[PDB]
C-alpha cells in the first residue's frame, strides 16, 4: 500500500518545503514588523510543543527501551555487541572529524573575504566565558555517568561552575559543583542497561518486571504514533519560526558561504557515500532503500536540531518499516542518541580548522591529529548537555591554544549546521543498527 | 448503621465548629499577644500536615486512577463521556458566572461605603505586579498540558515571567519561560488519559500495567482512609488558625458585607439550587441526600482552601458512600479538580463587577459577555498555578482594562470566599461523576 | 572458602592503610605544591564516584526494601517489631550520650592547654549562623515526615529559613520555608512504610506489587554486589585526599588529642562493649563474629563519613554472611539509618561538654539531663539534613545557653571523629537488626 504507506515521508517532507516557503515569504513581506513578539511567539509555539512532546517521552522510552533489550540477551553477547558498537560510533565520528579536515583544508573556507570581521559578531563578548576546562569536562562526563540520583538525573546533569576563592593570594578559579537543568540521559542509559543486565542475570523474579518494562515502552510507542501524526505542523512551523527570527535573503550565506558548504557537503558524503558504502560492505543490503525507510525522523531531525528528541519517532520507524530487531533497536539507538556524535565532530573540527585559516595558522600534522581525537571524545563530551551546542568548540581551542577571538560568528549560523549534524548523527545510529543486527543475524 | 456511618460527618462538623470557636476565643482573650509566632506555627502546624498528607497522594492517586480508568472502556465511549463532561464543566462555570453578574448587579455591593477607601489596602504595591498577558497565559497552559519533562511535571510548572531584553531602543518587556514550584496536574491528567488510551488500545501486554496502577491506587484509597480519620483535627486547628491570623470580630465583614454575602449566597444559589435541579432532571434522583453523603470532603475543601488537596478524600467518600461506578468516579473528579472551577469563576466575575460599580462603570452587554467567556476560561488558566488563588484577575482586568488599583483589597478575604469557591468546585465535580455514571448506566 | 570470603575485608582494610599510607607520604612530598587544585580534584574524584554510585540507589533499595518487608508480616507483628526497634535505639543514642558525659567529665579535655585559643578558628564568623530555633527543627522534622511531595522528596528537604518581614517595628526575624537539597529519606522512609503496611492490609490486589517491588529490590543489590566490588578503591583515594587536603602530622591532634581520644573510646566502648554486651545478653550469640561479618561497610561508613552511604553495602552483608532474616534485615537497617545515631549524640554530647569545660562552666545535673535528651532527639534531627554534620550542636547551645563563640574549632577536626560516628550508627543497626530477628525467631 504506497499511497498510505509514503503519506508521512510527503507530509513532513511538503511541512520543511512549506516552512521554508511561509518563513521566507513572511520575512520580504515585512516578517517581525507585521508580526511582533507576541504573534512571533504563538507562530513558534507549535514547534515548541512538539519539542515538549517529545521530551516528554524520550526518559520512559529510553529507560524501559535499554531495560527490555538489555535483558533479552545473554551479558557474553551484550558485551561483544556493544563493544563493537562503541567501536563503530568511535570509527565513524573519526572518520567524519578527517573528512572535515579534508574538505576545510582543500575548499578553503578562510581565505581573505567579508569573514575576516569579527568585530560585529565578538564585541569583546566572545573572550568572556566560563572557559570550562578539559578534565573538568572529563569529570562531569563521568559524574553525569553514574548519576548521584535518578530522579534529577531525570531532569539535572552536573556542571561544574568555577568560583574565586583563592583570595589568600594569586586569584584562580576553583571548581564548584552544582546541578543544572538538562537531563542526565547518559546516566540513565547506563543505569537502565545496568539493571537490565542485573534482571537477566536474575531468573523467575525479573520476568514480571522485563514485562511491565516491556509493556510500558509499548504504551509509549503508541504515544509515538500520535505524536508522529502530529510532527509535520510543528516541523512547518518551526523551521518558518526560525527564518523568520533572522532574515536569510543570502546576507549570511553570502559571508559564510565557503563554511556552509563544507559542513554541509560534509555531512551529505558522510551520510550518502561513507555509511551506506559500510552498510554495503558489511550486510550487502540496500542503505538507500533503507534511509529513505526513516526519512521522516531525518526531516524531525533537521526541524528540532535535538538528536534526542527525535528518537522515539527514530525507533519507531526502524521497528516497524525496517526489518530491525526489536531488542537490537532498543538497545543501540538510544545509545547512538547519547555517543554518536558524527556531524557533531565534523562540523566542530572544520569550524576549529576554519578559525585556524583566518590568521593563517599552520596545523601540519600533530595539531590535526588533536582535533581529531578530542573532536571524537567531544562527540560524547558535548551528549551531556544539552545548551552546549556548539559551546564545547572552546575548550577544544583552550586545549590547543587557538584564536577565540570570533567564536561568536558561528551563533549567527549555529541554527543551519546543526540540523544537519542531528541528520547525520540520527543516521549513523540507523545503520549502526541494521549493521549490528545482521551481525547477531550472523 | 448510622451511628458508625455519620461519625466522620459528626467530627468535622463539631472540628470546624470548634475551630472557630477556638480561633475567636484565643482572638478575644488576646490572640497573637498571648500566642507569639512560634506558637502560632505550632498551632496552625496540623493543618500544614493534613495539606502535606493530602499533598503527597494526589499525585499517585490521579495519575494511577486516570491510568486505570480512562482504560476501562474503549476510546469512542471514553470520548463521547469526556466531550459531555467538558460541556457539562463549562455550562455550570458560565452558569456560576453569569449567575455573579446577576447579583452583583442587583444586591449592589459597589455602593459608596467604607469600601471606597483603598489607599491603606494598596498603598500603591496594587500596580506593581507581573502584568501577565493573556496570550501568555494561555500559552502556559498549553505548555502545561503536554509537559516538557513528566517528572518535572510532578513538581512543577512553566510560568513565563518577563525581561528587559529591548535595550536596543524603546525598552519593551520579553517573556522568558522558567519553570517555578507547583504539579502540574493538568499535564498528568492529560499524560494519563492519553497512556490509558493507549494501554486500552494495546491488549494483553497492559494487563500487567493496568492490575499494577489499580492495586497501586488501592493502596493509595488505603492511605486515604486514614488521612481522613485524622483530617477533623487538621480542619479544626487550620481554621482556628487562619481566624486568629487576622481579626474577625466584624470589622471586615462590616466593610464588605454585601460583596462577601453576594459570594456566598451565589456559592449556595449555585450548590443548593441549580446543579442539585440538573441532577432532579437528568437522573431523576435524591442530590441533597448525595450532597449529605459528601459532607466531610465539602468540610475538607473549606478548611483545606484547595480543591486538589481534598479530592482523595472525595473520590474514596464518593466511591464507598454513595453507589457511583469506580471507572466513571477515577476519570471524571481529578479532571474536575483541574478544569471545573464554578466558584472561582463565580466570585471572579463578582469582583470584576464589584469594582467595575466603584466608580461607576457601565458594563452594559458586550463587556458582561466578556467577563463570562474569560472567567469560564479562567477557571482553567487558574487551575495550573496553585499561587494564583485570585492572581488571574489582574489578567482579566488588563483584557478588558478596569481600574486595577485597588485589587489589594481582596486579598485581605481572599482567604474566606475561596473556602466557598472550593467547596462549589468539589460540589460541581461530584454531581458531574453521578450525572454521567448514570448516562453511562443508561 | 577462607580465601574467598574474606577477600574483601582484606582489600578494604588495605585500601584504607594504603589511602593512609599514600595521603601522608604525598603530604610529606609536598601534598598541594606538587599537586593543584585540578590534580587534587582528580585525586578525591574516585570516592566522589563511590559516593554517587551509593547516593544512587539508596532511593530505589529504601522504598522497595521497607515495602517488601513491612508487607512480609501482619500490622501487630510490624508494630511491636518496630516499637522495640525504636526503644533500642533510643536507649542506645541515650546511653551513648550518657557514656560520653561520663569520659568527658573524667579525662578533662577542656583543660587549659592550646585549645584555650579560639581566634584563628572564630575569628568572628561563629556567632553568625542562621541559628535555627529548636521548636523550628522540630517542625522541619516532622514536616520532612509527611512530605508534600514524594518525587521532590527523593531530592529535596524542608528547611527553614528566616526573613526579617517586621518592618512595622521592632524587627524581629520570621520563618518562611523553602525545599533546599538533600533527599527526604525519612519522608519516603514513612509514605514506604505505610504503604506496606496498606498492600499487606489489601490481599491479591497487593501481591503483584510486592513482587514487583521485591524484583526491583533484588536488582538493586546486584548493583551493591558491583559498588562493594569497585568500593576499595574509591576508600583509599578518599581517605588520601582528605589528609592531604589538611595536613595531618600532628598538629591538630597535638591541639585537641583529649577530645579525639575522647570521641573515639566512647565510640569504641560503645561499639566493642557495650552493643556486643547486649548482644550477649539478649541473644546469647557472637558478637564479635557478627562484627566481623560486617567489616567492610564499616570500614566504607569510615571512608564515606555517611551512613545513609554505606547501607547498601551493609544490607547485602547483613543479609549474605550473617543469617539474618531477610524481611527483619529490610524493614530495621534503613530505619536505624534515619534514626539511631549513637555516636552523632555521643560527640554532640561530648562536644559540648568540651566547650562548656573550657571556660569552667558548671553542668551539675539539669543541664547534663538537658543535653542527653536533645542530643538523644537531635540524632534524628540532624538525619533529615545532610548538609548539618556537626551543625546542629549550634541549636542545642541555643536551647541551654552556652557560649557558641568557638563552635569552629571542631569544623577543622569534624572529618575524623564523624567517621568513627558513622562506623558506630552502622554498628548499632546491625546489631539491633540481629537482636530483633532473634526476638522474632522466638
Amino acid at each position: 500500500r504506497c499511497l498510505r504507506a509514503n503519506l508521512l515521508v510527503l507530509l513532513t517532507v511538503v511541512a520543511v518545503v512549506a516552512g521554508v516557503a511561509l518563513g521566507l515569504g513572511v520575512s520580504g513581506a515585512g516578517g517581525a514588523l507585521a508580526l511582533g513578539p507576541e504573534r512571533l511567539s504563538a507562530f513558534v509555539f507549535p514547534g515548541e510543543l512538539l519539542l515538549r512532546l517529545l521530551r516528554m517521552i524520550i526518559l520512559p522510552l529510553v529507560v524501559c527501551s535499554l531495560i527490555g533489550g538489555a535483558a533479552s540477551l545473554d551479558p557474553g553477547a551484550l558485551g561483544r555487541l556493544g563493544a563493537w558498537a562503541l567501536l563503530f560510533f568511535l570509527v565513524t565520528t573519526l572518520l567524519a572529524s578527517a573528512l572535515g579536515v579534508g574538505l576545510a583544508l582543500a575548499l578553503q573556507p578562510g581565505a581573505a573575504s567579508a569573514a575576516i570581521n569579527a568585530s560585529v559578531g565578538a564585541a569583546g563578548s566572545a573572550e568572556n566565558a566560563p572557559s570550562k576546562e578539559v578534565l573538568d569536562s572529563f569529570l562531569d562526563l563521568a559524574r553525569n555517568i553514574f548519576p548521584s540520583n535518578l530522579v534529577s538525573a531525570a531532569f539535572r546533569s552536573y556542571s561544574t561552575t568555577y568560583e574565586e576563592r583563592n583570595i589568600t593570594g594569586t586569584r584562580v578559579k576553583v571548581p564548584v559543583g552544582q546541578e543544572v537543568e538538562g537531563m542526565n540521559i547518559l546516566g540513565l542509559v547506563v543505569f537502565a542497561i545496568v539493571f537490565g543486565v542485573a534482571l537477566r542475570k536474575l531468573g523467575p523474579e525479573g520476568e514480571l518486571l522485563i514485562r511491565f518494562f516491556n509493556s510500558f515502552n509499548e504504551a509509549t510507542m503508541v504515544l509515538v504514533s500520535w505524536i508522529m501524526w502530529y510532527a509535520p505542523v510543528g516541523i512547518m512551523f518551526l523551521v518558518a519560526g526560525k527564518i523568520v527570527e533572522m532574515e536569510d535573503v543570502g546576507l549570511l550565506f553570502a559571508r559564510l558561504g565557503k563554511y556552509i558548504l563544507c559542513c554541509l557537503l560534509g555531512h551529505a558524503i558522510h551520510g550518502l557515500l561513507v555509511l551506506p558504502l559500510i552498510y554495503f560492505l558489511f550486510t550487502r543490503k540496500n542503505p538507500y532503500r533503507f534511509l529513505w525507510g526513516i526519512v521522516t525522523p531525518l526531516a524531525t531531525a533537521f526541524g528540532t536540531s535535538s538528536s534526542s528528541a527525535t528518537l522515539p519517532l527514530m525507533m519507531k520507524c526502524v521497528e516497524e518499516n525496517n526489518g530491525v530487531a526489536k531488542h537490537i533497536s532498543r538497545f543501540i539507538l538510544p545509545i547512538g542518541a547519547t555517543v554518536n556524535m558524527d556531524g557533531a565532530a565534523l562540523f566542530q573540527c572544520v569550524a576549529a580548522v576554519f578559525i585556524a585559516q583566518l590568521s593563517q595558522q599552520s596545523l601540519d600534522f600533530v595539531k590535526i591529529i588533536t582535533i581529531l581525537v578530542t573532536a571524537t571524545a567531544s562527540s560524547v563530551g558535548a551528549a551531556g548537555i544539552p545548551a552546549g551546542g556548539v559551546l564545547t568548540l572552546a575548550i577544544i581551542l583552550e586545549a590547543v591554544n587557538l584564536p577565540v577571538d570570533h567564536i561568536s560568528l558561528i551563533l549567527a549560523v549555529d541554527w543551519l549546521v546543526d540540523r544537519s549534524c542531528t541528520v547525520l548523527n540520527v543516521e549513523g545510529d540507523a545503520l549502526g543498527a541494521g549493521l549490528l543486527q545482521n551481525y547477531v543475524d550472523r
